[PDB]
Order: C-alpha cells, then structure tokens, then sequence
C-alpha cells in the first residue's frame, strides 16, 4: 500500500501517486516537474543528483533492489522516516526509476 513516485534519468519527477500526496504534502500537479530532491533533507538533497548519476556511470546499486530506512521531508519542512525501495525500467531507450515509500509512522 506504499505511495509510488516515478522520475526520469535526471531526477525529474514524471508520475507522483495519490499516497505520495498524502505523505509529502505535495499535489501531483506541483510534484511533476520538480526534481526527486524535493522531497528530502540535506545533505541527501544536494547530493541526490550526484547519487543518480554515480548509479548510471557504474550500475553499482546501493539501494536498487536493496533498500533502505531513509528520512524523508514534508512540504512543511518536517521529516519523518520511511522505508524505500526503486527499480529502473527502460521506456523508449531512457531510463525511469520507480520508486516505492513506506511511512514508518
Ligand atoms: C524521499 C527521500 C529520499 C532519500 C532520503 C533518498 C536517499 C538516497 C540515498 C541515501 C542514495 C544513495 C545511497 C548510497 O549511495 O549509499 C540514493 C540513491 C538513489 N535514489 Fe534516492 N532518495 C529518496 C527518494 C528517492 C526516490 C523516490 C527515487 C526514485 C523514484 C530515488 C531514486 C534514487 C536512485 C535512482 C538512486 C541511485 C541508485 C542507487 O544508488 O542504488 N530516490 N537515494
Ligand atoms: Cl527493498
Ligand atoms: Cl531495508
Ligand atoms: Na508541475
Ligand atoms: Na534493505
């Protein structure tokens, strides 16, 4: 029952679910577009696009099919922990990640 949100080989959020609303404080409309870094706290949010290029110039995954407990940050600045889990998939030759977020609240 997670709340699913899919962004591009940039970072750039393309499709972000009802539950994602929900959680993040976002409306879907406001949430597309935005790069993935919105959604969380620093240093992580300086340092995301820095996570997704390093993962795509060495397909060495850290969390891809692994998963981690992670913090992650309200549009009203307050953070929370939530257990995530991504997976890539190939869509007219580009890459998309898609991502699954459980609140641990
Ligand atoms: C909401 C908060 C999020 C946090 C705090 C976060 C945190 C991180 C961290 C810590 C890494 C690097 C881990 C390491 O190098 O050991 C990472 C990698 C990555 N993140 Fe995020 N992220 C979040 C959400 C997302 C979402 C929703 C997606 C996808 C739709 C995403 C896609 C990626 C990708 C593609 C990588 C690189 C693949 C890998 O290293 O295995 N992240 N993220
Ligand atoms: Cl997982
Ligand atoms: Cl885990
Ligand atoms: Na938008
Ligand atoms: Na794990």
């Amino acid at each position: 029952p997670d709340a699913m949100i899919v962004i591009d080989g940039h970072g750039i959020i393309q499709l972000f679910s009802t539950a994602a609303e929900r959680l993040f404080g976002w409306s879907e409309l406001e949430a597309i577009g935005q790069n993935v870094n919105i959604l969380m706290p620093e240093p992580d949010r300086s340092r995301h696009d820095s996570y997704i290029s390093r993962y795509r110039t060495t397909s060495d995954p850290h969390i891809i099919g692994i998963g981690r407990i992670v913090t992650g940050k309200r549009r009203d600045g307050t953070t929370f922990p939530m257990h995530l889990s991504i997976g890539e998939m190939q869509s007219g030759g580009e890459p998309y990640f898609t991502g699954f977020v459980r609140d641990l609240t």
